[PDB]
């Protein structure tokens, strides 16, 4: 039950489709786009626009797990929805109702994700992680690729994963073939790997090494 | 007269295929339409993509970057770093024009201003000294294949009559079919989308809006 959905943040963005289908064909499970507006993180990306391109290039059968960084996270729903996203990963530290947006994106037709920077106590995704598809752990601060893995947010994951067993619990930030064990032990069985993938020779090899380590854990 | 097409709606999961077909069709320049979801409703890339761009297509294209942002002065440092060479920021998004002219200069970039369909021309004066080029946008900014607003003109004239020195760019629904009303008004760098990114020849189109600019130009 363990996927890996690599980050494409750090890849060559002026070549992004084929970034993506490498990706695809070196057996991603997933792709992780981060979507960053400048606002609530200091940094920006990209939006709907190249999602559009990317899902027009990419075909319909590929999954696009949407990392919505953005401070209005209620106004890219539909947007992301046409574009032909998948899920839409919100942060709850960006929205006053996570209740009232989590509706709106399931009536979009989208899946459910629910995003919790480092400093921001897990306890305050709970009330929703029943109403989720899936729980995004932060293990850096977000805006960058590149970071240091956080192993102090283990115990967030192992918190969620023994309060909600069927939840789907992802990590993002600083991943690799050494930290992906602390995330696997720690109950998540979403990875999503971004320099350690992507300035890799061989991306093959390395998602294969995350998703064994992750499969042997949830064993 | 500089031709410099807009890559706003190009395939933008290929953004460096696109660019490269845009230079080597003997393209002046690249306006790079930065949107950040909050200035105006639609998100495009920040300067990640801009260093992607850089990257691939060499030192010697000159990057003109539209910053539709709602806070310029944060971007500035960033862009020079990515390799952009102008800095075109919003007059009606600045905290403070004069900061931000010198802030853009002491980090080795020309100073573009822009001013929206709504704003009056006459908020450039005290600063059309200071800035290399004005923008006049020709259409309400935040998407591609608007309709031109051939009310715009008395603003590109009334700036060249004023200001002969400076360089004055046009941007929304340029093509062949409106760039001779931007050339008799004044303007002498005209930014191009639609028109230009759909040609199977782009080359012809790029020379037919320079032609028309320059032999306007020379009344
Ligand atoms: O959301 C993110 C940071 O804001 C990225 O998904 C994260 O950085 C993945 O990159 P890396 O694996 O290189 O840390
Ligand atoms: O800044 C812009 C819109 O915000 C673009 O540069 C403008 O739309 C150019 O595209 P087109 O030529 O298709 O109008
Ligand atoms: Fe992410
Ligand atoms: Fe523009």
């Amino acid at each position: 039950g363990c996927k890996i959905g690599p980050s494409i943040l750090n890849s060559d963005l002026a070549n992004l489709g084929a970034e993506c289908l490498r990706m695809l064909d070196s057996g991603a499970d997933y792709l992780h786009l981060d979507v960053m507006d400048g606002h609530f993180v200091p940094n920006i990306t990209f939006g709907h626009p190249v999602v559009e391109s990317l899902r027009k290039q990419l075909g319909q059968d590929p999954f696009f797990d949407m990392h919505m960084m953005v401070s209005k996270p209620e106004q890219w729903v539909k947007p992301m929805a046409v574009a032909g996203a998948n899920q839409y990963t919100f942060h709850l530290e960006a929205t006053e109702n996570p209740g009232a947006l989590i509706k709106d994106i399931r009536e979009n037709g989208m899946k459910v994700g629910l995003a919790i920077k480092p400093g921001t106590s897990v306890e305050y995704l709970a009330p929703w992680a029943n109403q989720i598809d899936m729980a995004l752990v932060m293990t850096v601060e977000p805006g960058f690729g590149g970071q240091k893995f956080m192993e102090d947010m283990m115990p967030k994951v192992h918190w969620l994963r023994t309060q909600f067993p069927s939840l789907d619990i992802e990590v993002d930030g600083g991943v690799g073939p050494d930290t992906v064990h602390k995330c696997a032990e720690a109950g998540a069985n979403m990875i999503v790997s971004g320099s350690a993938i992507m300035r890799s020779e061989d991306p093959r090899s390395v998602i294969n090494l995350l998703r064994n380590v992750c499969s042997e854990a949830a064993q």
